[PDB]
């Protein structure tokens, strides 16, 4: 049968959760899309030969850390966690990130990406090493991407997956 991961994007608001997943969904950059609307959205995908189908709840809102929402995001298997590389406030939120994932899986070793997103525009201000050694001090893959040229989505996306199958 064909396999289906869970993945889940969250990030700030802001950063291009939405405009990466329609990316992936639709392969057309969307500069709006309703940032109040979090759901979920299937795509079929061929990595590594394999035809898998992705989920992929796209977030959005306020904090909101009942029972139920919990149980919910525990339906993830993999986590996109997304920063723009030129916004700190979203690379220094990410810790916050990581850690409800590391605390609603209860488990240090949850398939993870870290994404810097909007790298085709000039206004850097988190550098690309400052990037990668958050992602090695959470021993994950680190990922540049762009939902407005494409680059980098297949690439987080699919290295996702094969956290997932990894974790297996
Ligand atoms: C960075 C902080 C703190 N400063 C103000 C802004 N902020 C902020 N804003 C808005 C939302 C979130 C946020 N935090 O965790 C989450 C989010 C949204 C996506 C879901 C997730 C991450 C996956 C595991 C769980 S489990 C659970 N119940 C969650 C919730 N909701 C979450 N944080
Ligand atoms: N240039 C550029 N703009 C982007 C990129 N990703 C998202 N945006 C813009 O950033 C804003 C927020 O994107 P959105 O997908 O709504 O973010 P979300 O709140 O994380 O879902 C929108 O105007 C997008 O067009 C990207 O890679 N490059
Ligand atoms: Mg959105």
């Amino acid at each position: 049968g064909m396999t289906e991961y869970k993945l889940v994007v969250v990030g700030a608001g802001g950063v291009g959760k939405s405009a990466l997943t329609i990316q992936l969904i639709q392969n057309h950059f969307v500069d709006e899309y309703d940032p109040t609307i979090e759901d979920s959205y299937r795509k079929q995908v061929v990595i590594d030969g394999e035809t898998c189908l992705l989920d992929i709840l796209d977030t959005a809102g306020q904090e909101e850390y009942s029972a139920m929402r919990d149980q919910y995001m525990r339906t993830g298997e993999g986590f996109l966690c997304v920063f723009a590389i030129n916004n700190t406030k979203s690379f220094e939120d990410i810790h916050h990130y990581r850690e409800q994932i590391k605390r609603v899986k209860d488990s240090e070793d949850v398939p993870m990406v870290l994404v810097g997103n909007k790298s085709d525009l000039p206004s850097r201000t988190v550098d690309t090493k400052q990037a990668q050694d958050l992602a090695r001090s959470y021993g994950i893959p680190f990922i540049e991407t762009s939902a407005k040229t494409r680059q980098g989505v297949d690439d987080a996306f699919y290295t996702l997956v094969r956290e997932i199958r990894k974790h297996k």
